[PDB]
């Protein structure tokens, strides 16, 4: 028995109100991948790119949201699936407000993704998925802690090991870590933000 | 980015303000039409906020949740887990749940103040007589036709808060008496000049 509550807020508004020489450009950036390809590398560059440009934003890290929001989840599928739909949910909501919102989770499974982009593009809301791909050698000569643990079976179904990465089969952008740098990484992701009109 | 760097890009004039209200009330108390009425008040006065609903929430975030005693406590652990997101961000963020166990409203504030965030627990207080009376949903008589169990204040219990920062006795006063309540409140810990 419960039932919607419209705002008294439209988005044109808010884009008045959130950005300084307004324009509403909520979205989702959406980075996807192995862990340790540069995922949490690249979202706080750019966030800190964007702040430095006057566009408000902020980044949803699975790290960081795993020990708030969804510190009762696991690494089952089911869990991966219940950690990336409220994730989706959370950086709806943040879009819709006003701000380019940037997600930095291994998200693993496709058909989970493209949820999460079905759950903005419903809305009308810009969702970019960001393919960060690193081989998994590189991904693993990085780490520190965990891979070697998961090779040595205290740490089971851990994704590129154990468990599978689904790849994204054509996003709005691939960045190659291993032979891309950091502010090169974000300039692409900026010339794209640049044509879709989030960035002036 | 620190929250010094947030607040000279996220307001329209400067100055960090993230923050949670966070409302609390019987159904019918007044809970989503001051939150909005405050989100219209913030916004016109080139305050960036947003609010969450708890109607709305579980449609979304929340939709997996109930009403058992351990689904209303996970539900409003979510929601206390984003409001404080959205104040880190430095939103004013607005939520708008029943929020009816004083447990979970002070783990919500613990959440937020280990954060070194401003957390301001708003009563909304109408007795149950008037928010029956109101009975704006229909949700009052449904549940005293036998139509729905442990409705809160008729087979489940609301727990009033101790220690809220303001409380907004809806029944003596009117919707906008009521906004700027909460925004003198805001005006006395400078999120709002
Ligand atoms: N172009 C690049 N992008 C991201 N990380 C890079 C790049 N080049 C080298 N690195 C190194 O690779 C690591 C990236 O790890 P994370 O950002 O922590 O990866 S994440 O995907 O699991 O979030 C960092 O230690 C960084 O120094
Ligand atoms: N079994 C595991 N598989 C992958 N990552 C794990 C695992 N156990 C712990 N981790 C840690 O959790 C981080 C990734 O979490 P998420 O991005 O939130 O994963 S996701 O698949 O559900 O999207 C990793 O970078 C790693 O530090
Ligand atoms: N001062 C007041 N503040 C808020 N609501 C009031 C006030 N006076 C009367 N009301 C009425 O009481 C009803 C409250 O219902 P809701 O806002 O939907 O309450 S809620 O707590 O369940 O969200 C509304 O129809 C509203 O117009
Ligand atoms: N058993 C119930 N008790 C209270 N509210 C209910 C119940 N069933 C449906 N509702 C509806 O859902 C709303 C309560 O949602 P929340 O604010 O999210 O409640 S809370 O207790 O878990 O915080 C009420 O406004 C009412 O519309
Ligand atoms: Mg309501």
């Amino acid at each position: 028995n419960v039932t919607y509550q419209a705002h008294h807020v439209s988005r044109n508004k808010r884009g008045q109100v959130v950005g300084t020489r307004g324009g509403f450009r909520g979205c989702t950036i959406w980075l996807t991948g192995l862990s340790g390809a540069g995922k949490t590398t690249v979202s706080m560059a750019l966030e800190e790119y964007l702040v430095c440009h006057g566009i408000p934003c902020y980044t949803l890290d699975g790290d960081n949201i795993r020990q708030g929001l969804n510190k009762n989840l696991g690494f089952s599928p089911e869990d991966r699936e219940e950690n990336v739909r409220r994730i989706a949910e959370v950086a709806k909501l943040f879009a819709d407000a006003g701000l380019v919102c940037i997600t930095s989770f291994i998200s693993p499974y496709t058909q989970d993704r493209n949820n999460a982009r079905q759950i903005h593009e419903g809305a009308s809301l810009p969702f970019f998925e960001v393919f960060v791909d690193a081989p998994l050698h590189v991904c693993e000569q990085r780490d520190k802690g965990l891979y070697k643990k998961a090779r040595a079976g205290e740490i089971k179904g851990f994704t590129g090991i154990d468990s599978e990465y689904e790849k994204p089969e054509a996003p709005e952008l691939v960045l190659k870590t291993d032979s891309c740098d950091v502010n090169d990484c974000v300039q692409q992701v900026v010339e794209l933000l640049n044509e879709r009109d989030i960035l002036p």
